């Protein structure tokens, strides 16, 4: 068994955020040009995809954390994370 | 055994299209701004991957499904999902 | 148990690359908009994930290749693939 990752990028210098999966756990590492270090993401999830947009030069990412058939949508918009409206009938 | 999921977006409101590979299905759910509902996109598969880009206000998808080592590439171009020309040799 | 990928694109043809992890291998196929190819990129790992962007005309690309708890990451920058500072404390 490996760790299961997922990847979003922005701009041109660029921004990276990359999670992993890890035993349950839903972690993030992050690169805005001058070394990575640990994001304030931390959730559960055995499963992790995640997408990105920028709107002018403000970031919005969501990350998909699934445990079993249950998917937790996580938004980031600028001032803390929240949980969001997915929901899924799987 | 949990789902898993691949997700893309669009546009800043934005749109967003999250892939579920479960019990080797693969469903979509989509957002377009004001709410979540099932897409169009049902196919077999036990891992999925996305990517999409846009030309002008187009929208074009890719969804890579695979079974087993056989992956299989599916289009939206912006009037119904069709089979694509990716072939690989796993 | 079934292959693992992921894709990213750019530009409006678009320009596609598709990773495959098989058996410990990951593997790429490439679009520019005239048939698929297999890329330079061959390196071990049980999953991956990617990421791109542009500037200008220029793709940079980064590929999350885990073996274990182990993430590596390759980077494409112009000029040839080549290990990425990231570090991950899985
Ligand atoms: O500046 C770092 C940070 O705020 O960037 C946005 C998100 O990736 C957060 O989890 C992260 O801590
Ligand atoms: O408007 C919704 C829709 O047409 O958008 C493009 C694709 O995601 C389709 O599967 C989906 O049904
Ligand atoms: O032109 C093809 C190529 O150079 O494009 C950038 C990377 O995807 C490489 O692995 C690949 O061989």
């Amino acid at each position: 068994s490996s760790v299961q990752t997922a990847a979003t990028s922005w701009g041109t210098v660029p921004s990276i955020r990359v999670y992993t999966a890890n035993n349950g756990k839903i972690t993030e590492r992050c690169w805005d040009g001058k070394g990575w270090y640990t994001g304030a993401f931390n959730e559960p999830g055995d499963n992790v995809s995640v997408t990105s947009w920028l709107v002018g030069s403000a970031i919005h990412i969501r990350v998909y954390a699934s445990t079993g058939t249950t998917t937790t949508e996580w938004c980031w918009d600028g001032n803390g994370w929240t949980k969001g409206a997915y929901t899924a009938t799987n």
